[PDB]
Formats: structure tokens, sequence, C-alpha cells
């Protein structure tokens, strides 16, 4: 009620490094809110138009099993995969597309906890391993805000482990508004999920203990209103009453490669806007 429209014009792409190196890889994380929806929405056409080298998707609500047909209209990407909830229920998910062919992939944080849900792909390449996450909402009333601490602590150490053996890039949806300046409304968030002290503690955690920098914000520390979610609901996108949900963070070694991070927030298929990171590796 309080808010009117805040502008965001995302700065245009910087594909060269501060050394003069050419970006040689472009990874495009995307929370499409149902892999089906999004399909119906024309997600897809971003993705055609992005010709991103590695696309990651979370909230897919859907099992490797019973992928739509869709995803092989996609030719540049044609090494899949996808992880879902062991129950085998349409909910969570992520899924990690890619030009080549990683060394491995594996699903999960190597805690059977934590393991469940459908929520972590780890795809290692030759120079760093990528990781892509659907992190747990602390729901509403914050009923799931003890359990959310967990994930936070068990995924730390998880990153943390990794990291002490290649360079890490890690993107999706976090799940946290990390500072005042990542959402529109901090004043009325403090008690909602997304904006807990709990939960922005745990995210300045995980930069710490890796530890991570968080590649939007290491470009541009100072620039408001740039936001990737806004609630579907009394037009929150039109008035650009959003939230930083969805991150790329870059292990410190990975910096001088990097050439830019990008928010897309005209693209349309989900409450959630793609995100996209250039490399000069």
């Amino acid at each position: 009620a309080s808010e009117g429209p805040a502008l965001y014009e995302d700065p245009p792409d910087q594909k060269t490094s501060p050394s003069g190196k050419p970006a040689t890889l472009k990874i495009c994380s995307w929370n499409v809110d149902g892999l089906r929806a999004w399909i119906k929405k024309k997600g897809l056409d971003w993705v055609k138009e992005e010709a991103p080298d590695i696309l990651c998707l979370q909230e897919t609500k859907c099992s490797e099993n019973k992928l739509p047909a869709e995803l092989q209209e996609l030719p540049g990407l044609s090494h899949q995969y996808w992880s879902a909830p062991s129950d085998k229920e349409g909910y969570s998910g992520v899924g990690l597309l890619s030009r080549q062919a990683p060394l491995k992939v594996s699903y999960g944080i190597g805690d059977e906890e934590h393991d469940q849900e459908g929520r972590v792909i780890v795809a290692e390449f030759d120079s760093f391993v990528l990781v892509t996450a659907y992190v747990p909402n602390a729901g509403r009333g914050l009923v799931r805000l003890e359990y959310r601490q967990r994930w936070d602590e068990a995924f730390r150490k998880f990153l943390k482990g990794l990291a002490s053996r290649k360079p890490l890039v890690l993107c999706g949806d976090l799940n946290v508004a990390h500072e005042e300046i990542d959402l529109r409304n901090p004043k009325g968030n403090k008690k909602n999920a997304g904006f807990t002290p709990q939960e922005r503690q745990g995210f300045g955690e995980l930069l710490q203990a890796v530890p991570l920098a968080d590649s939007f914000r290491h470009l541009y520390p100072n620039t408001p209103y740039a936001y990737t979610f806004w609630t579907y609901m009394m037009n929150a996108r039109s008035k650009n009453v959003g939230w930083r949900l969805d991150y790329f963070l870059l292990s410190h070694s990975l910096l001088p490669a990097l050439c830019d991070s990008k928010i897309r927030s005209k693209a349309l298929g989900s409450d959630h806007c793609p995100i996209t990171l250039y490399l000069a590796l």
C-alpha cells in the first residue's frame, strides 16, 4: 500500500573481464515455478534468446521420469540432469542443462536428512564446480525456520568441503534477501520467510565460511531496487515490490574471471526472473 513503482534498469552486459578476456562461460539460473507452467508461459523463449552454456532451474516440480517433451527443443543444452523429491511427488526439484557433459554429476549435499527434497545438483567441470540449489523456504508462520537453520549449517559445511578442492560457483534460489538493499520492504518483512535475522545471518555465515562472494553485489555494491522475485499478488511486479532471492556466489579466486552478473527483470514465465553470469574461464 505504501509502495509505488521503483525503477530498475539492469546495466548493459559487460562481456569482458577486468583483464580484457572475453567471457567464455554464460550460466543462466531461474526458479521457474513449475516446469510445465513455465513452458506454457513461453519461458523457453528467453532461454533460446539468452543461449547460455549452462541453464540451472529451480522448483521444476517434476522428476527425471516425467519431463515435458519440449525440453528436447534445447539442442544446445543436450546434457540434462534432474533431481526431484525421493517420495516422487510434484514439488521442489532442480535441473541442470549443459552444453558439455560435466566430469561428474551428483545430487544432494551428502546428508540423508537434507537430501530427500530434490534441492541440489553438483556438476564438476575441469576448472570449477557448479552447484545449483533450491533452498528450503522458512514457511508461512516460520514453521520451517528451525529446519532451515539446520539446512543452512549442513549446506555451508558441504560447500566449504567442495571449495577446498576446486573453485566453486553456487547459483539458484537461496530463499533469503541478504541485506535491506535486497528487498523493497525490509521493515515489514523482518518476521517473514526470506528476511528473518536467522536467514540473513546464515547467508552472511555462508559468505564468510566457504568463503564466497555475492557476484551481483560485488559489482553493484550500492545499487537499489534490483530484485529477482515478486509475489504474484497485489501488482507487486509492476510496482517492483520485490526481493533478491536468486544469486551467483563465487569463490574469491574466481573474481578476476567475473565479467558481469545480470538480472533479467523483464523476462516473464515465473514469479522469479532469470539471472545470468558471465565468466572468463
